[PDB]
């Protein structure tokens, strides 16, 4: 199909922001321009640091937009944590999302690994000297378990990185391998354990809501964020691999098939989530709808997806999902598009040089 | 209780056509001495007797176990490899025993991490302290898998400790939860020593059997250790246990669930590694087949009150099982006698 399955990827968007019930917040623009501006200037000023600026290569372009990125994504999501919780977790989020930037072979620096974590030696690899020498500024909103789960994820992550340098979908028949990956790479305990900061819940307490949070919102978040990028990755022929386009190599299948796969998993993993939670401690349910609600509101109003392209195409249309769709889409436009001049500035590279 | 188990053992052992034909007597018994040799005298160590807490009794016939796991499944590595490996997952198996909260000495774990400082729980303190032991075996890669999978496991454990099966509609809670504390990344890196593999140059084929392996192994060991568990299940949260409660099921379709995955697992294990690197193959089939063959043997396991319950048939199902528990007791039933001596305590005492 070298016709982009529009009709179909509307109905299966459409049906997820209704299982999921996508709709209002009492989240303002005035508020999501103060926690926006706020986790972006901590997080700029910690990148444009010397030693961050050193050991950190990236281009500044990449990484100005990176920062925005992450930005969007944390403010909206985490929409419950505190201003200085958003501004940690962006700086950690955005250590991840540009590691994904690196071609360098991670063996050389690996070999000594173990030891040096173990003697208290600054890591090799310097990704991980700035990530482990910052990740105590995460770590002090969380609890020791939630901790745990943030370090696990973010090794897993590192790993996911080691193996994509490898370009590999998977061996024809190695049906294991799509899954395998996408959470190795997906931060899928990470993200679900962030949404409890110590601070307004209690781990011990809440110990089984937050475990079986942390298992349905790895799947929820990561086949959310492929059906999202389904779009932006379709003609992107320099984007190889992922989870779909492995279903297609490994289990040996169309695109549309592995099309399918992606969107039965995903709504069944929304209908799950609302059957599960919507009945359980109330602020914790909370988190979850809020986080659900921003995510998804981050994919529609961040240019990286391009999803405003799909709109403008079935915009003035009498079909029923394309109506729903424009209306959901305008709907997370009115409080998630926000111009980058109102709280994205300076820029990282001008903090940088002072 | 029921004898389906024998119809969901046999559908598995026939698909794989269970034949151990790793060892020969005389080597089984002089690996199985060698490992228990040195695992036994590492952990009758002072330092090992106080930090980790433990019945003597206990340590003894864990380490008995993983002793012949390791010994039975990793058939291709070195003597060296299978004892620093054994005393690995006998550690693990440890604390997968264990009930002392974790929660207070995981507190400053990053911080000491970080600073070098030795950790606060006991068994971190040991495990991190004798993991080079083990890690010297391998490359970059897959030393970094073995990490993962233990901190992962060291998580399951934690999570065990509140008997939680999931909650009702909690589909993705139960696979979830095994992934955790099955090990798979641990099991299936140290499947590939540098002293016979190379880590950059089967760097695909070592991921994908580190993927595949993981489901394998697990879920194999899951439909296995069915009878172990039901029966004195002391509230126990199995997967299977955890379908029934998270998916809703009856004890039945979820048995019946765990041996499709098996089945399919096993299918596609074959098609793709059959053509690949032999060496490869070699190793993963001499896993699969030992790891069968200690299933069946293994006291934990007691497939044995099973064997001495059932011969009274001659078909394809009933008299399978028998005739299978048959060919692995022949090269597997080793006595302990022959391999497992001196005692731990008569080590740590003297
Ligand atoms: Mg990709
Ligand atoms: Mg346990």
């Amino acid at each position: 199909m070298e016709n982009f399955p529009t009709e179909y990827f509307l109905n299966t968007t459409v049906r997820l922001l209704e299982y999921i019930r996508y709709r209002d917040s009492n989240y303002t623009r005035e508020e999501r321009i103060e926690n926006l501006h706020y986790a972006y200037n901590k997080a700029a000023h910690h990148f444009a640091q010397p030693r961050q600026q050193q050991l950190l290569k990236v281009d500044p372009k990449r990484l100005q937009a990176s920062l925005q990125t992450i930005v969007g994504m944390v403010v909206y999501s985490w929409a419950k944590v505190s201003k200085e919780c958003m501004a940690d977790l962006s700086i950690h989020y955005t250590y991840t999302l540009v590691l994904d930037d690196s071609k360098d072979d991670p063996y050389p620096t690996m070999v000594n690994y173990f030891d040096d974590l173990q003697a208290g030696r600054e890591q090799a690899h310097p990704w991980w000297a700035l990530v482990n020498e910052h990740f105590p500024n995460v770590l002090r909103h969380f609890g020791p378990f939630c901790s745990l789960n943030l370090i696990r994820s973010t090794l897993d992550f590192f790993e996911g990185c080691w193996i994509e340098q490898y370009n590999f979908g998977g061996f024809p028949g190695s049906h294991d391998y799509p899954q395998f990956l996408r959470r190795m790479n997906g931060l899928g305990h990470c993200v679900g354990a962030s949404l409890w900061p110590k601070e307004q819940f209690n781990e011990r307490s809440l110990f089984l809501e937050i475990t079986s949070a942390i298992a349905q919102m790895e799947n929820w978040m990561v086949w959310v964020n492929d059906l999202m990028s389904f779009y932006k990755e379709f003609d992107d022929e320099r984007d190889q691999i992922s989870l779909v386009k492995n279903y297609v190599v490994s289990d040996e299948i169309s695109l549309h098939e592995a099309l399918e796969k992606l969107t039965q998993d995903t709504l069944h993993s929304s209908k799950q989530m609302v059957a599960v939670f919507s009945d359980k401690d109330p602020q914790v349910m909370d988190t979850i709808e809020c986080f659900m609600h921003g995510f998804v509101t981050w994919h529609l109003c961040d240019r990286r997806y391009r999803l405003s392209e799909i709109y403008e195409k079935v915009k003035e249309e009498k079909t029923e999902d394309a109506q729903k769709f424009c209306k959901f889409y305008e709907q997370a436009a009115n409080v998630g598009a926000v111009s980058p001049s109102e709280w994205a500035y300076p820029p990282v590279a001008q903090l940088a040089n002072v």
